[PDB]
C-alpha cells in the first residue's frame, strides 16, 4: 500500500454533498486540511494550481520507477558502467526534502538550523561519532548551494535514491578506488560532485528530451490518479470566484494530462454534460518557470492551441476567453484577474517554488500538496503511542544514561515504519526542514487540495496565535 | 523611567551569590533568562560577546539624543536647512526594528510575512484604506532591499525619528512641494531615497570620523551603564569554559569602555584585587566588521596595544597571552579556542548580524541581549489586562461587526502604552518580523546577559517541543 | 567564380617543393604570407590548428546556402510564417563582421571607433543623413553588446543575409506594421531583438540539434575542400615541432571532418603509405568552448574513440598516444607539449575566439586564416585603379564640394564589386572594425595556412617597425 | 632641467599672434600639435578641458615630491617602518605607465601585448634570463586586474617610486625575511599585494583626506605652471565655439587652483581689463568621476558656489549663466551644449579615464596633453643618432651573434638617456603601451594644449591613411 493507493481510494468514492456528511467526513485527520495560520475562505476571490502532483498525482511507485528507470538507460548511454542496468527502484529507501552533500557524496536529513538528523553514505547509515569526522559541529551550512543539493520535489525521489545506488556501487566495485571526495578509475577521477551533475542532468533530460511524458501519456491509467471529485470541486470554485492554472510544464502535455483528469461521461456532477478541462479556467499559463515567475518572471507568449506552439512575438492583448498564456509573471495573473495577493489562494506541492515564493514575494495565501502525506497520517495513527513514549523519555530526563540510550532506540524503531529514511517531517522529536517550511510558509496543507470539498466556502480556517516565551 | 533607569536600578544592586536567593530573584521576569531552544548549559565551553548595548550598554534616552543631535548638526553642516537645528530627539517615537520605505519615505512595522502592522508618514499614522493607494496588497517585498531598509539596533533609533522628523518637516514647510518619491525645491528634487542615504550616511559619519565616540568617552557616568556583576559574571564563565570578545569597534574605544566598565576597586567580587579587563578574556578581537566575520571574514590583524595601531601585515603566529586581534573570521576564533559551534554560547545585540548569522552560518548557540526589554516587560505585565481582552474577543469574534472596531481600539489603546510606534515584538495580537527573528534565531534572550547570574551551570534551559498541526 | 572556387583550384595542384619553385610561387599574392608583425619560424617549436573554416573549408556558397536553409526551416518549423520559404541565400549580399543593431534592427559595417561606414535596414541601404536620426553621432557604442551583435564568422554570413530577409519581409507584408523597434502583428509585438534572438537560437539548433552537420557528412566532396598539400604541410610541421588540434567541434564529427580531408591513395607524399589523420598530431582536443578555452577552460576529459563518447571523470593521466582530450584550457597544451606561449603558432580562422584571445591571454603566435581573401585579394587588385583615384583624391581635397561628392561615388563603385555590403577589410578609404583587428591581433594570415608551404621553416616574417607622429 | 621646466620656459613668452610667426613657430617639434587621426578643427563647436595636469600642470619633480612626502609621512603615521623618513624622491627612477605586479612585487615596462621589456625588483633590474623564473613567457595577462596595476598618471610618479623603495628597503633589512610573494616579519606576512594597497590606500588619503591640496594652494608659485597665453587660447575657443571644463577634482579646489591660473592684471590679452576664470567657460562640471562619467555617471548636482557645498537634491533645471555643476554624466555636457561627440574636442591627461574612455564610449575627438613629452622630446631630438644606429642594427640583422648582443647595448644606453625606467613611448625599437593607447585613441597630442595656439582654427589636421600589408 503506496501513499497513491490511499489517494486513489479516497478519489474512487463519489462526493456526499449532504451538509452533514462533509462535516462528518472532515473528522477523520486524511480528509481534513490542516492549518498553520488562520484564512478566512470567504476573502479569497481566485483559486489558483499548479498542475503536476497537485491536479495530476502521479502513482507510486509506478511513477518514481518509470523516471528512475529512464534516468539510469540514460546514464549508461552516456557512459556508465553496465551493472546500473541491474539497479532496482525502491520506495523505501527515500524521503523527499533530503541535503546531498556532493562534497562527502552523503545523503543528509537536516532542521531548519542544518544540524544533521540522518546521514547516509551510500546505503550506510553514518551513526553520530563517526559523523564528526565530516562533520565537526553535525551541521551543515544551507547558504552553501554549491555544495548541498535539497530535493524537494516527488520527481526528486527516483533521483534521491539513484545517487545512494551509485555511490554504494562505485564504493564496492574493485575496479574504483573510493577518496574522500569522490571515485578513483585508473586515470578518471569522479568527483561525488561530477556525479551528482551527472544524475541531474540526467533526470532534466529524461523529462525534457527523453521519453517520460510519452510513457506517461500511453498509459495515464497506470501513472496519474484520476478523481471524478476534481471537477466538481473546480466547478464550485468557479462559482464563487475565479480559477486559473499556472504550471511549469508546457501545453500539449498540460493539454494530455488534463483531458485525462476530466475524462468522464460527465461534468461535474453525473448526469450534467462533460465540459473541455479548460471551460474551468479563467486563465491558463504554461511554462510558467516557478519561481522564477513570482519575480520579473519571463516574456508573456500566447499559445497557439490547435498548433500546441508559441506564436512569434509578446503579447500584449488582453485576457480573452479560450487564450492560453505561456511565460509572463505572477503580476499577469494579477492585473488580468484584478487580484491582490491575499485575494489570491495558490495550489501547489513545490514547497519552495510554488509556496515559499508565492508568499514571500507576493503575499499569496498558500495551499500546500503533500502527496506522501495520506501514507504519513496512516503511520503517524499507528505509532502514536512511539511518539507518546518519546515524549515521555523526553519530559524524564529532563528532570534527572540508559534513557539516553532508549531515546535513540525508540526514534529508530518509529523512524523505520516510515521507511530507510524517516519520516518527511520529523526523526524522532526534532523537526526537518521541510516540517518547518510548511509550518512557516503554508497557510493551509493535506494530502490532496480534494480536502476543500469538505468545507463550507465561508469556512473559517483557525490556527492558535503564537506567543513568546515572555508572554505566555 | 526608561529602559536603561530599570537596568542601572538593577546593576546598582550587588550580587547575592546564596543558592536559594538566585533561584528566588530568577522567579521575578526581569531577571528570567526566557528560551526558545532548549539549551544545556554545561555544554557550553566558550562565552563569547560583543560589546555595544552588550557589555557596554548605553544610557536612554540620553545616548541616542546625543547621537540624534550630531547627526543633525552633520546634516546642517553638509546644507540641511538650518530649522533641522529646531528638532529635538523624543524617545516615545521610534520602536526598533522599522522598515524604511525608501520611495514613498514611510516608516512601517511589519511582520515576518512583510504584512503591514503600521504605517507612518512623518507624524502622520495612515490608517488601513488610504494605506492601500501605495501598499495594495498591505504587504511589502522584504526581498526589495534596495527599496526597504531595516533598522534594526539601537544605534538606528536616532535616524528612526530623524527620518520622521525630515519628512514632516519637508513636507509641511511651503518652499517645498511634496511628490510621491520625495521633494521638489525649485530645480532641485530630494528623493526620499536620497534623503534617506544622507541620514545613513551622517549616522556613519558621526560613528567613525564624527565626536560621538569622544563625547560618550568623556562622559562615561552620563552615557554607558556600569555593572560591579559584570566583572562577577565574566569571572564565573572563565572558572567553567573560555571567554571572548569579539566586536566591530576599534580596540582604542574598546579599551577606553571597557576600562570604564571594569573600573571599581575591586576584582570579580568586593575585596579582591581589581584585574585589567583584559585578563577577563582568554580571546579578544576588535574591527570584527559582523556579520562578513561569520563568512569569509577580513584578514587577521594583530593590534598593537601600545599605539592602539595596527601591526603591518597578516597575523600567522599563535594565541598568546596579552595579544589582540583585529579583523578576522569567526573560524579564527573556533580554531584558536578549539571549539565547535555547538560549544559556543555567543551573546550580542544585532538579531541579524550577531545572532541570525551565527546560528545560521556557524551553528553556534545564542544569546540575545535586549536592551529596551526592561521597559517591554514592564509594560506587558501592567497591561496584561488589555492583551487578554484582546485575546477574548479574537476568540469571541471566531464563533460568529462592532467587534471588530473594538478589536482595533484595544488594539490602539495596547500599542500606545509603549509609544507611538508600539511594541518591539508586537501590534495587537500581530507578532512583528523582530519578534519572529527572535524566536527563530535567539536560543536565549533577556533585558540583560547578566541575568545569566540567577542561574547554575549546569542549568538546563528547556522549551516545548514545536508540533505541526496534525501532530497536536 | 566564389572565394572557395579559388582556394579549390590552388588546392587541386600538386606541389612542386623544388626550392627555386616555392620562392616563386609566393611572389604571387595569392600565395603569399602577410605579416603584421615579424616572426622567425626557427622559433617555433608547436603548431596549433582549429579544424572549422581552417583545415576543413566550407565550399561557397553551398554550405551557406545549406545552412541559410536548414534555419530558415527551423524557424519555419517553429512558427515563423511559410513566406520564408521563399527567400533564397544570395551570396552578393552579406560581408562578414557587421554587426546587428538589435535595437532598430539594422545590419552595420563599423570601424574599430564604432564609426558607421555603412548601414541597411533590410536591403535598404540608409545614407548619411538619414542615419542621424536613429545614430546622432554616426556611431555606436561597441561595448554594448546586449544591444549590438558582431557577426564574426563564416558561419555567421548565412544568418546576416537571413536577418535581412526578415527585416525586409515583415517591413513589407502587410500583416505587420512597422515600429521603431519591430514588428506589431495585431495583439503580438515582435521586437528586432526578439527576433534576432530567434534566428540565433536557430543557427546554433541547426549546428548541434539539427541537420547541418549530417548532410555535410553525406556529401563531402560537395561542402569541404580537399587538398593533398594539407597532409604534406602537417607533416613537414611534424618534423620541425609538435602538431596539435584545439577544436570547439565534438570528436564524431571531427573524426568524420578529418577522415576525409586526408582520404587520398598515400600519405604526405604521392607513393606513400597512407597514414590516419590521427598520427599527424601529437595532441588531440575537441570540444574546446574556445574563447572560455583561453582562459579557465572546463574540465578536462578522455574520449573512448571507439564510442566517440567522453569516458567518465577528469582524466589525470598523462599525454599517450593515441589519446584524444575533450574540454581543458590552453594550459593543459601547453604543459602537455612542454611549450611557452611564444612557442606556438596558433592557425584558425575566428578573429575573436582563436585569435585576438590566445594573443591577449596567453601570447601565443597567431596565424589568421582568410577563407574569403582569395577573393578579395581578386578584386583589390583588379580595381586597385579605383582605389588609386580614391587616394587622389583625398590628396586633392587636402590641398583645398564637387570633389566630395566624387569621392563618395568612387568609394560606392568600389564596395560594389566586393557585394552589397563592400569588401571585409574597408568601405572607401576607411578600414573596419576586422581589419583593425587582424592588424593588431594575427601576426600572420593568409586565405589558407597552406601559403606557409612556400616558405622554408627557417622564414623570418618581417613587418616594419611602427613609429609615433612624433618619432617620424 | 625638468619637464616642467621646458613648459615654464615656454609659458613666459608672450604670444606673437602674426599669421607668420605661428606658422614658424610651430615648425619647432616642441610647438607642435602631433597627430594620429586626421582632424577638421573647423568641425569641431565644444572644446572640453580637464583640469589637473592640462590647465593646472604641476612643477616637477617639486610636485612629486611633495607627494611622495606626504605619503610616506602617512605610511609611517599607520605604523610602517621609520627608516621610510630617510626615503627622497628621485625624479630619474620613474617612468609613467609601469604597471606593479602584485603577486611579486616587480615594476614592468610592457608593450601593448603584455610583453616584458623592463623588470625591476625593488633597484635590480632583472635581465632577461633572470625574468623567465617568474615570467616564463616574458608576459603578463593584462586582464589579470587583480594582480596587475597600472600606473598611469603623472600623480602615479610618487608611489612608482615609492614601491621600488618599499621593496628595496624591506629586501635589504635584515628584520625582514623576502619569499616569493612577500616579506615576512616575525609572525607577520605582508605580500607585495598588501603593501601595495597600503601605499595605492595612502596616496588616495594624501589626495582626499591629507594635506596635499592644502599645501599646494599655499604656495602655488612653487607647484602650478602659470601662463599668461591659456586665457587668450581659451577666449579663442570660446569665439568661436563653446568651452567646458569637466574635472574629477572638487569646487574648492578647483576654484583656488583655477584663480591663480588667471590671476594676472589683464584678461585674454595684455591691456584687456581682467575676467573671472568662470567667464571663460559655457559649462563648468566638477565632481566628474570619470571614466564612469562616460557611462551611467552620477546623480547631477548643483554647487552652491558661494559655500562650495552641493545644493540638497538632483538638479532638474536648466544651464543658466553662473551655474556650477557636479557629477552628472558626459551626456549632461552633450544634452546642455546642444553637441554630439564628433563636434567636440576633450583635452585631457589621463590616456585611459579621458581620453580613451570618451573616444570608445561617446566618439568624442581627443587632445592628449602629455606633460613629460617636452623633456622627452628633447631627448628623442638629442639621441636621433642612438636611434638610427638601431634602426641599422636591426635591418643589418635581418639579412643576416654580435649583432644582437650590440642592439642590447645600445638599446640600454639609448634608455638611459630617459631615466631608469626609459622613454615613456618605447625601450628601444618596441613601443609601450602608453605609446599604442596613445596613437590608437589620441587624435591629437602635445606637450601642452597652448599648443593649438600657433594653429588657425580652420587648421586640418592631417593623418596618413593606415593601409594592411597587402594592401601596400
Ligand atoms: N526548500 C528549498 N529548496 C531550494 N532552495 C532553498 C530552500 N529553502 C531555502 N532555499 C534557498 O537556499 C539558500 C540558502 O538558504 P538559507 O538557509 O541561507 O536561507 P533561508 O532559507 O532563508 O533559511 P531559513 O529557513 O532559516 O529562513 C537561500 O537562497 C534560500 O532561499
Ligand atoms: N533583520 C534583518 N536585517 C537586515 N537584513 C535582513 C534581516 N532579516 C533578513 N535580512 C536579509 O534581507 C534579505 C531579504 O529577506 P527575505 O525576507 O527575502 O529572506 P529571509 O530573511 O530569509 O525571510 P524569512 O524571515 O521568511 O526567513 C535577505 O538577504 C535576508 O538575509
Ligand atoms: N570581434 C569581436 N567579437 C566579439 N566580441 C568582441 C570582438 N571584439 C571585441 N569584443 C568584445 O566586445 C566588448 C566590447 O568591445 P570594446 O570596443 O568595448 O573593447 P575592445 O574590443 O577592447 O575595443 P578596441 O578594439 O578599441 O580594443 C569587449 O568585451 C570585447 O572583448
Ligand atoms: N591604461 C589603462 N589603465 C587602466 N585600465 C586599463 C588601461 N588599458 C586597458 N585597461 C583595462 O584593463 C582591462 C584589461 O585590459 P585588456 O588588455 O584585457 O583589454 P584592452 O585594454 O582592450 O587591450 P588592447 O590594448 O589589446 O585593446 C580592460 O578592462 C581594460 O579596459
Amino acid at each position: 500500500t503506496s501513499w497513491s493507493d490511499r489517494l486513489q481510494n479516497a478519489a474512487d468514492m463519489p462526493a456526499n454533498m449532504d451538509k452533514h456528511a462533509l462535516k462528518k467526513y472532515r473528522r477523520e485527520a486524511y480528509h481534513r486540511v490542516f492549518v498553520n495560520r488562520s484564512l478566512a475562505m470567504e476573502k479569497i476571490k481566485c483559486f489558483g494550481f499548479n498542475m503536476d502532483y497537485t491536479l495530476a498525482v502521479y502513482k507510486s511507485p509506478e511513477y518514481e520507477s518509470l523516471g528512475f528507470e529512464l534516468t539510469v538507460e540514460r546514464l549508461v548511454s552516456i557512459g556508465y558502467p553496465q551493472e546500473l542496468l541491474s539497479f532496482a527502484y525502491d520506495s523505501t529507501f527515500p524521503t523527499r526534502g533530503l541535503v546531498f552533500d556532493t562534497l562527502y557524496g552523503n545523503l543528509l536529513k537536516v532542521d531548519a538550523y542544518g544540524n544533521l538528523l540522518v546521514c547516509a553514505h551510500g546505503f550506510n547509515f553514518i551513526r553520530g561519532p563517526e559523523t564528526r569526522e565530516q562533520y565537526p559541529n553535525k551541521f551543515i551550512q544551507r547558504d552553501d548551494t554549491e555544495r548541498f543539493y535539497i530535493l524537494n520535489t516527488l520527481f526528486n525521489l527516483p533521483e534521491t535514491y539513484l545517487l545512494a545506488c551509485l555511490v554504494d556501487f562505485f564504493t564496492n566495485c574493485p575496479r574504483y578506488t573510493s577518496c574522500e571526495t569522490g571515485f578513483k578509475d585508473g586515470d578518471l577521477f569522479m568527483s561525488y560532485r561530477s556525479m551528482f551533475q551527472d544524475v541531474r542532468d540526467a533526470v532534466d533530460w529524461v523529462h525534457y528530451k527523453g521519453s517520460l511524458k510519452e510513457k506517461t501519456v500511453e498509459n495515464l491509467e497506470k501513472y496519474v490518479v484520476k478523481d471524478g471529485k476534481l471537477p466538481l470541486l473546480l466547478s464550485r470554485m468557479k462559482e464563487v470566484g475565479k480559477v486559473f492554472l499556472a504550471t511549469n510544464s508546457d501545453y500539449k502535455y498540460t493539454d494530455k494530462i488534463m483531458t485525462y483528469l476530466f475524462d468522464f461521461p460527465h461534468g461535474p456532477k453525473p448526469g450534467s454534460s462533460h465540459r473541455p478541462w479548460q471551460s474551468y479556467f479563467d486563465l491558463i499559463l504554461v511554462d510558467a518557470r516557478k519561481p522564477l515567475f513570482f519575480g520579473e518572471g519571463t516574456v508573456l507568449r500566447q499559445v497557439d492551441t490547435k498548433t500546441g506552439k508559441l506564436k512569434i512575438g509578446t503579447y500584449t492583448g488582453p485576457l480573452q476567453h479560450g487564450i492560453v498564456y505561456s511565460g509572463g509573471s505572477s503580476d499577469t495573473i494579477c492585473d488580468l484577474l484584478g487580484a491582490k495577493g491575499k485575494d489570491i489562494l495558490y495550489i501547489g506541492d513545490h514547497i519552495f517554488g510554488d509556496i515559499l515564493k508565492s508568499k514571500k514575494r507576493q503575499g499569496w495565501r498558500t495551499f500546500l500538496v503533500i502527496p506522501e502525506f495520506a501514507q504519513e497520517l496512516h503511520v503517524w495513527t499507528d505509532k502514536s503511542s512511539l511518539f507518546e513514549e518519546l515524549q515521555s523519555l523526553d519530559i524524564f530526563l529532563a528532570e534527572l544514561s540508559s534513557i539516553q540510550r532508549r531515546i535513540k532506540k525508540v526514534t529508530h524503531d518509529m523512524d523505520m515504519c516510515y521507511g530507510m529514511m524517516g519520516s518527511l517531517f520529523r526523526s524522532g522529536s526534532r523537526q526537518t526542514l521541510f516540517a518547518s517550511q510548511v509550518m512557516r510558509y503554508a497557510d493551509l496543507y493535506a494530502a490532496s487540495f480534494i480536502n476543500l470539498l469538505y468545507y463550507p466556502f465561508s469556512y473559517l480556517f483557525r490556527a492558535a496565535h503564537v506567543l513568546m516565551p515572555h508572554e505566555s
